């Protein structure tokens, strides 16, 4: 019993983190095979971060200008290129600790573990959701850039996120491992709007299923509803519309609990319209939307990697 | 910016987890040097868990009855003993991945990372506090026993917790690595009272400092108070008494923020007496007490290991 925001075990990702230095800028890189991946803003100086011409900046740089360090071991750079917003540094040595891995572009509302790093060394590990507005609410200081987000499936690490920036609002923006930003963000120090964020409805419902599995039942009501009627209420409270695909994905939790998805939708409506009345669910006084239905099933049947 | 419940990176602990089997019971063990540590209830059968005589049960067992497996590699058991509630299995091989490590008995209100395991394999990693009543609010299924709690200081892992049991209430009890239970708990299937839990006041105050550092300031009031007066209010809301040692430990956060500790105490009193009025602090609609003042300082200056 119990339900917690659990990260993946970070050991396999720890073995790939390196430090990348170019001039005076130091940030984190990801060493897979004989390639090191890092944010291209490593080549930027303080005077060019307002409007960097990355193609012109990268031209003033050669392989020897990139200092890559894995622990105390200095790697030798034999090639550099730019892919979208990431730099790929070809090194003379294949990482002996390279795990089985893919690059994945995650969809909004999916979750992943962040290994926050400084100077190529790990600080800590937390579970995150890609918000509908393609930001994350993380914990990231100066130097955390190049820290990565991942999921694990048995032995394969699926990298989905590289940390690039903090917006003036205090939320976090980054790219996939091909260097394409999630959302409309660019890698320069200019004001950027994340836009209206919404609550991941399917995830809140997964969490209400988690709650019932663990004996929090007080919010279960005698009412049912319709996708259309529920969705009229979703839009009012800035919740993502619920679709039959969402309903289909909750099916295991429905089947487990014998609570029909639309009956949980009616429970959720009463909470949105009435609040929690100073009560709590799984230790929160708010509705939690950072657990996918896969995250509930994983946690509740004790899936190992 | 941002503030999150961050666990330590789990790589060094992953390399020490093994599976321990005795008869039909399988649980997790911790392989350090040539010793494997596990809950002694590994020797118990379903018919003896209500009132195990551990000394009599262990007598019916020999080294060959203990099956220890690190990945697919079967370890050879050349000695077994019982220390309090843990079994120590001497194996023929020193763990090649043994990290620099100590055993530590943690104090109530201290925090640590749990690597939840099944069949000697990691599921995930989360940050926990030892509650004042010596329980933890974790996520643990059948088979999670032997999962460990730790803190890291640069390169040294300090193991503080081994998971033993779930109480009928759904909270979690365990031992230090010398097998001494935190709290009054025993390792048998009998009803056991955790007792009244209290809120870790010093930790709530650290978290209010974290909140101010990150720009949540709405709860800051024009009132001050006294340790004695604050403590009159603490006892009413089941909060631990605040002592000058607590005040002393918050000093860095005081000094950083220029908010006197007793001024934060007055802020906290107004919240306890008035509630949050549907507002939120660092994304919670409740007062959070699972960050130590050391956890705030770590997270806010980006300490790596
Ligand atoms: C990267 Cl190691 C880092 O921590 N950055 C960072 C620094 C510079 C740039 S860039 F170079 F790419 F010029 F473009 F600016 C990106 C990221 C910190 C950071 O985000 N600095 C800029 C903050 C800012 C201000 C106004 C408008 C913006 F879009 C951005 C950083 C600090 C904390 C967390 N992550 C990153
Ligand atoms: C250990 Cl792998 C495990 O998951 N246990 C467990 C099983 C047996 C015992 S024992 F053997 F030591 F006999 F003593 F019971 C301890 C722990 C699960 C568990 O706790 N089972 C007993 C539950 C229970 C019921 C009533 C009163 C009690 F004190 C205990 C376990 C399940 C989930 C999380 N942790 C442990």
């Amino acid at each position: 019993s119990g339900f917690r925001k659990m990260a993946f075990p970070s050991g396999k990702v720890e073995g790939c983190m390196v430090q990348v230095t170019c001039g005076t800028t130091t940030l984190n890189g990801l060493w897979l095979d004989d390639v090191v991946y890092c944010p291209r803003h490593v080549i930027c100086t303080s005077e060019d971060m307002l409007n960097p011409n990355y193609e012109d900046l990268l031209i003033r740089k050669s392989n020897h200008n990139f200092l890559v360090q894995a622990g105390n071991v200095q790697l030798r750079v034999i090639g550099h290129s730019m892919q979208n917003c990431v730099l790929k540094l070809k090194v003379d040595t294949a990482n002996p600790k390279t795990p089985k891995y893919k690059f994945v572009r995650i969809q909004p509302g999916q979750t992943f573990s962040v290994l926050a790093c400084y100077n190529g060394s790990p600080s800590g590990v937390y579970q995150c959701a890609m918000r509908p507005n393609f930001t994350i609410k993380g914990s990231f200081l100066n130097g955390s850039c190049g820290s990565v987000g991942f999921n694990i499936d048995y032995d394969c690490v699926s990298f989905c996120y590289m940390h690039h920036m903090e917006l003036p609002t205090g939320v976090h923006a980054g790219t996939d491992l091909e260097g394409n930003f999630y959302g409309p963000f660019v890698d320069r120090q200019t004001a950027q709007a994340a836009g209206t964020d919404t609550t991941i409805t399917v995830n809140v419902l997964a969490w209400l299923y988690a709650a019932v599995i663990n004996g929090d039942r007080w919010f279960l009501n005698r009412f049912t509803t319709t996708l259309n009627d529920f969705n009229l209420v979703a839009m009012k409270y800035n919740y993502e519309p619920l679709t039959q695909d969402h309903v289909d994905i909750l099916g295991p939790l429905s089947a487990q609990t014998g609570i029909a998805v639309l009956d949980m939708c009616a429970s959720l409506k009463e909470l949105l319209q009435n609040g929690m009345n100073g009560r709590t669910i799984l230790g929160s006084a708010l509705l939690e939307d950072e657990f996918t239905p896969f995250d509930v099933v994983r946690q509740c049947s004790g899936v190992t990697f």
